[PDB]
């Protein structure tokens, strides 16, 4: 049921909090931008729910504190997203819809 997130811990770290959740098919997610920016959120595609509609765009970019980018998914199943400058230091995650 309807979720947010945080995109840069409170610590300073490169990861969104929480960084792994879950709610139940047509529910949101309507992360912002909070630490050591910029940051992004491109999901993977994992099935068949348009990703491409749940997800900012391998170009799109939160820069400033406060930021947001909000996605909404009803496929059941759990799908994967990050962030594009900083997935190999770790800012990966997985979502779950049902």
């Amino acid at each position: 049921a309807n979720a947010t997130v945080k995109m840069g811990s409170d610590s300073g770290a490169l990861v969104f909090e929480p960084s792994t959740v879950t709610i139940k098919a047509g529910e949101e997610v309507k992360w912002v931008n909070n630490k050591l920016s910029p940051h992004n959120i491109v999901f993977a595609a994992d099935g068949v729910d348009a990703d491409t509609a749940a997800k900012l765009s391998h170009k799109g970019l939160a820069f400033a504190a406060g930021e947001s980018f909000t996605s909404t998914f009803t496929e059941p199943g759990t799908y994967t997203y990050y962030c594009e400058p900083h997935r190999g230091a770790g800012m990966v995650g997985k979502v779950v819809v049902e």
